[PDB]
RNA sequence: GGCCACCUGACAGUCCUCUCC
RNA sequence: GGAGAGAGAAGUCAACCAGAGAAACACACCAACCCAUUGCACUCCGGGUUGGUGGUAUAUUACCUGGUACGGGGGAAACUUCGUGGUGGCCG
């Protein structure tokens, strides 16, 4: 997709715990820039799946560039950016 | 006296309907 | 959301009333497995199995203790005793 504040990612390994998960996640991004949030849901429709908004735009490139593939829980991950703003942005 | 179905009724954390706030 | 009412599923129960009073079932939540899901969201929330926990279910229908209504005993009497849905079919 187009360069956006949050990157969308998929393909995660789906018995890991919510607030594990959302820990790592968090540990994992940190360096590219500050995060404003990641939501995290193990619902029939998004377990697998995360969104990890960052601050600035430039953050969410580098974090997709570099962790393109990076094996995470046994599972290499999968990151886009995602397709539209999330909320916290969009009425930012 | 027992066992199954069934009938009437008592009981009425889900769901539905109605009234009021 | 909350408060009433109707109906009523599941399940338990049976002459009626009252005091005590579980269980069953329904529902919700948690855990572990299994199945399904590769899914672009920002209002939580897939299914199944096993186990567990919970509730003005703080219910009421078993059971328990009192009386009430007919029946069977016994006793001058007083009174004291046991028993109390409909229907068909099948089991000695
Ligand atoms: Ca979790
Ligand atoms: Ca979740
Ligand atoms: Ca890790
Ligand atoms: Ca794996
Ligand atoms: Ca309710
Ligand atoms: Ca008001
Ligand atoms: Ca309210
Ligand atoms: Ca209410
Ligand atoms: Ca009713
Ligand atoms: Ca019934
Ligand atoms: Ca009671
Ligand atoms: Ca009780
Ligand atoms: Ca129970
Ligand atoms: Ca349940
Ligand atoms: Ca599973
Ligand atoms: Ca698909
Ligand atoms: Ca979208
Ligand atoms: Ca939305
Ligand atoms: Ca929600
Ligand atoms: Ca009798």
């Amino acid at each position: 997709t187009r360069p956006n504040h949050t990157i969308y990612i998929n393909n995660l390994n789906e018995k890991i715990k919510k607030d594990e998960l959302k820990k790592s996640l968090h540990a994992i991004f940190s360096r590219f820039g500050q995060i404003l949030d990641i939501l995290v849901s193990r619902s029939l429709k998004m377990r697998g799946q995360a969104f990890v908004i960052f601050k600035e735009v430039s953050s969410a490139t580098n974090a997709l560039r570099s962790m393109q593939g990076f094996p995470f829980y046994d599972k290499p991950m999968r990151i886009q950016y995602a397709k539209t703003d999330s909320d916290i942005i969009a009425k930012m």
